[PDB]
């Protein structure tokens, strides 16, 4: 959520910034509700003043032995009017909140104005794409040659946009996630976490999947024996459980930054999309940071660096892209995307997204920090380090040999019993 | 499913064997439906004989120039009677099938007759429980001392029967699953697999979770853009996707055994149950075997051995229990359970279940083998090698020191950057 004070005091500048990312802030609707809220706030106060007075008058009557019955009808009619007003006020505060929750984050000033993917700016690149001395085979070809990718088996087991990985390919996918977690926990100061893969409605509201993106998720039907408390959704990213670990907390500023990593499957309905490029299930090693507000922009650099180190150590050429206002996620105020070289596509494909979410989720979770005094909202960040299946594609394609074998990157050989190549 | 021929030809012996496991086979209901099926089969044949004859008579009329209109009414009335009969027959064949699918597996003759957990027989044991020279702390205590188990964080993120693991505890849990997969793939001839965690209705019918155990599962609501093909359930065990990989196949007997392993989260509604002992989500390294019918009992020994090797290499004392007729799972014909020593409970707790499922799932999946000649059903087996959270509990409790630190078992130190102990 955005600061309610900016929406009440500077709506025209908020709308101006939100328009840059393609959101039209309905200033007139919002202002009408906001105005009716103040009118109701006063109406309850006046009704309470009148009730207290008539009730103090009913006291003078009971003391003077007067007819204390007409004033009793007066006080009860006021008590009803008060209740109707508090009811209208609560319903109104709920409508404003519902609206507040549909508003995306305000973008950082250094974010370039743009409409879509074509307006994102390349800020840097590393490594040089391999000059192949043969016809480049794609990851589906390479997978099937090695009997390691089986899309038909997954359709039989579940349906489309699912995969079954077998043998050395499955081992490589596994090695990649172990290498990522070990890098981040042993070298980048992240603490490892095993989190639930099903989360509740409060958690989803916390990181911003709710109320607007329910359709992007897999929802589980409630359990018979947990009838009213098991309305769960499958996690779309480890950012969701990880960021919510500080939900409703007041952290000592000296205990910040909190750096968390986790390796989980990720589940996406993939609505609106028509091999291992966009699945319903995919693994990702996630990085989450809880920081002081003064440190989030530094933390974004640090975290992107951590994601970049995975690519560098695996010898995978990539480029760093700053997203434009119109290509960011709902909760982001600034995003860097890392795009890896895919030989078979003769282009760079997204492998990570690192964002500074500002105080947007902290406001929804009421995640604050103290100095050591008064409290204020922390900032949150999240980035992939990395999306494992996309890394596997990149490794298979970039390390393929003329004979169809796949060279195991040096850093993965200890995770693969010292194996030099996939296949014979 | 059981062999339809045993149910039709030897029902009294089938019922006798099923009663041993507490199932009352409704021989009289089944026999009534079976009988009405044969009557309908004949009724359709007679109606077809009559229609063909009257239709051949209608031909003699068209040839002789006779009134070929009454016979036309006769042939169409017969065609209707045929349709009603084929409709009654199909509805009946569906009722019989529905019943066939509720019947549990017939138990092996060496399975002891018993009513519950108290009638299971200990067949062997390994190792001696540690003689503690201090007050034994439980895994919740040990977890919390090391800030590695957080049950309150999981309730906030999702709800009850979920856990959040952090730091060296999460690392140890991770190390355990890596050690298990590496043991089974490098030493026990299992091929590694990355499978979907959501599966379809056919898959669930295949391994036997359906039709009887829908309530034990988490079900996902169908996706808007996959409206009629996304009625999925979360996998309760990797046995489900793994065993179904051979569904509808005819395997060359020389390609058997098929040995598959996988590390997945497992999701159970846990209906009827009132720390890390019975969660809604838990990890398990599963072993699955597809074998010739002559090899399943040998394969059960082999697989239990593979599960036992995990416990031995981790220096964890355990006992091997043969389940009695009344304590087996629906699809099992024979089960060995490995139960590990839990110091804080002064008893052995289940860590693995290894079963010979016979041709029960193979019959549902129509998974057959040829020699490279004619075909016959394969046998399937599955066993935990092992349930990861239960192994973590066992390791934390059995390796705890007087100062609260946890000694890292020798085999896990390479998976934990050479760490000797958890905590300082
Ligand atoms: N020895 C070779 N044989 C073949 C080849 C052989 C048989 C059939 N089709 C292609 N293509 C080669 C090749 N050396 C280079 N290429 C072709 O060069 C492309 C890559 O060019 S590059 O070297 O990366 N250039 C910068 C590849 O994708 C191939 O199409
Ligand atoms: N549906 C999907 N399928 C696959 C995929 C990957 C490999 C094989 N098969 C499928 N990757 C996805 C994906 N959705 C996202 N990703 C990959 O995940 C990365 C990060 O995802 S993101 O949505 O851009 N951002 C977050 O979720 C944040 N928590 C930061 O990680 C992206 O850069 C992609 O590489
Ligand atoms: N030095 C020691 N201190 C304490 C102890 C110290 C202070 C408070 N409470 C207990 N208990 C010990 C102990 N040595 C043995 N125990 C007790 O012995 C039990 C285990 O017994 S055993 O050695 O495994 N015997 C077979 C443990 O569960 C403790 O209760
Ligand atoms: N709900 C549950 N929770 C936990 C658990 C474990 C650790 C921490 N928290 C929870 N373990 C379970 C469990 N249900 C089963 N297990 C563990 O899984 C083992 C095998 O499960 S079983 O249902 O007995 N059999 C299968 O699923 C077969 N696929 C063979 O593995 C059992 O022996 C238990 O140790
Ligand atoms: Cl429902
Ligand atoms: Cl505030
Ligand atoms: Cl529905
Ligand atoms: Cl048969």
């Amino acid at each position: 959520m955005l600061d309610p004070n900016l929406l009440r005091n500077e709506p025209d500048a908020v709308a101006e910034k939100l328009a840059r990312r393609g959101f039209k802030l309905d200033v007139d609707k919002l202002g009408a509700l906001e105005e009716r809220r103040k009118v109701l706030q006063v109406k309850t106060e006046n009704l309470q003043a009148e009730r207290n007075s008539r009730s103090k008058s009913i006291g003078q009557a009971k003391a003077r032995g007067e007819d204390i019955e007409p004033l009793r009808l007066e006080v009860n009619k006021l008590g009803e009017e008060l209740d109707a007003a508090k009811a209208e006020l609560d319903a109104l505060q709920a409508e404003i909140r519902d609206i507040a929750l549909t508003i995306p984050n305000l973008p950082a000033d250094e974010v370039p104005v743009g409409k879509d993917e074509n307006d994102n700016v390349e800020v840097s690149r590393w490594g040089t794409p391999r000059e192949f001395d043969f016809e480049v085979r794609d990851h589906v070809t390479l997978g099937e040659m090695h009997s390691g990718l089986d899309f038909a088996a997954a359709v039989k087991l579940t349906g489309s946009r699912f995969v079954v990985m077998k043998g050395q390919i499955a081992r490589m996918h596994r090695a990649l996630s172990q290498f990522m977690l070990d890098l981040h926990t042993e070298q980048h100061g992240y603490s490892e976490n095993y989190v639930p893969y099903l989360v509740n409605q409060d958690t989803l509201y916390g990181t911003g999947q709710l109320p607007k993106f329910a359709g992007d998720l897999f929802h589980t039907r409630p359990l018979e024996e947990e009838a009213d408390t098991s309305n769960y959704a499958l996690i779309p990213t480890a950012e969701v459980p990880l960021t919510n670990l500080v939900r409703g907390e007041i952290i000592d500023e000296d205990d910040l930054p909190i750096k968390m990593t986790a390796h989980t499957p990720c589940f996406r309905s993939e609505a609106g999309s028509y091999g291992l490029i966009r699945m319903h299930q995919f693994d990702k090693v996630e990085m989450v940071q809880i920081v002081r507000p003064e440190d989030s922009m530094a933390a974004l650099e640090e975290m992107t660096g951590h994601a970049e180190k995975v690519l560098q150590l695996l010898g995978l050429p990539y480029r760093k892209i700053i997203l434009c206002t119109g290509d960011m996620g709902f909760g982001a105020c600034k995003t860097y995307d890392l795009e890896v070289w895919i030989p078979a596509q003769n282009t760079y494909r997204e492998i990570s997204s690192c964002s500074n979410v500002w105080d947007f989720q902290a406001r929804r979770m009421q995640a604050r920090c103290r100095s050591k005094k008064k409290t204020r909202l922390v900032h949150t960040l999240n980035g992939s380090g990395l999306a494992v299946g996309r890394t596997l594609v990149a490794v298979m394609e970039n390390y393929q040999q003329a004979d169809g074998r796949i060279e195991v990157p040096e850093v993965l050989r200890p995770y693969m019993n010292g194996l030099e190549y996939i296949g014979e």
